[PDB]
């Protein structure tokens, strides 16, 4: 994988999201940096259209798996870096239990020296006074595993996983993710054996930021293939 050479140091990240949830149009811009050598991402996201009309935690998975730390013995299974710099398309359906769903289409690729994640998001069938449109989710994030499988027929990867979002009444709002990734270029990519990504997230606020925003620190580590 030549693409791996692009991630030996810290790389600046740009995230641009345009969204439409039940007809609500909104935009998010994020800026920060990622270091695949320790799997660490640090970004700040701002809603550029006013108040974010869905909860920030529900956008974390949508807002760059090429920064996952793959241990040396697993580097042959790193589809995400192998697709670089031309990049890959990442598509998801995210089903919120007892509520609506997101459909997302993103391109992840290098634009100059910056790794860019550009996303179109559509949300439909969300409930009035539900946990999403009513902003009833806690501002926090649980640790999760996302298992990755090869999708040979699409020359890409697939993944299905559930996110637990804590509700402020102590209940949990499940978000069922179905993901597929396909390379943008025609060059060879690494199709992996089964494995998983272990992800942790810390959400915070910038005390000097007056816009609706999210400060995010994320660790992503590949696992599940031993020596």
């Amino acid at each position: 994988s030549k693409g791996e050479e692009l991630f030996t140091g810290v790389v600046p990240i740009l995230v641009e999201l345009d969204g439409d949830v039940n007809g609500h149009k909104f935009s998010v811009r994020g800026e920060g940096e990622g270091d695949a050598t320790n799997g660490k991402l640090t970004l700040k996201f701002i809603c550029t259209t006013g108040k974010l009309p869905v909860p920030w935690p529900t956008l974390v998975t949508t807002l760059v798996l090429c920064f996952a730390r793959y241990p040396d013995h697993m580097k042959q299974h790193d589809f995400f870096k192998s697709a670089m710099p031309e990049g890959y398309v990442q598509e998801r359906t995210i089903s919120f239990k007892d509520d609506g769903y997101y459909k997302t289409r993103a391109e992840v690729k290098f634009e100059g020296d910056t790794l860019v994640n550009r996303i179109e998001l559509k949300g439909i069938d969300f409930k009035e006074d539900g946990n999403i449109l009513g902003h009833k989710l806690e501002y926090n994030y649980n640790s999760h595993n996302a298992y990755i499988t090869a999708d040979k027929q699409k020359n890409g990867i697939k993944s299905n996983f559930k996110i637990r979002h804590n509700v402020e009444d102590g209940s949990v709002q499940l978000a069922d993710h179905y993901q597929q990734n396909t390379p943008i270029g025609d060059g060879p990519v690494l199709l992996p054996d089964n494995h998983y990504l272990s992800t942790q997230n810390k959400l915070s606020k910038d005390p000097n930021e007056k816009r609706d925003h999210m400060v995010l620190l994320e660790f992503v580590t590949a696992a599940g293939i031993t020596l």
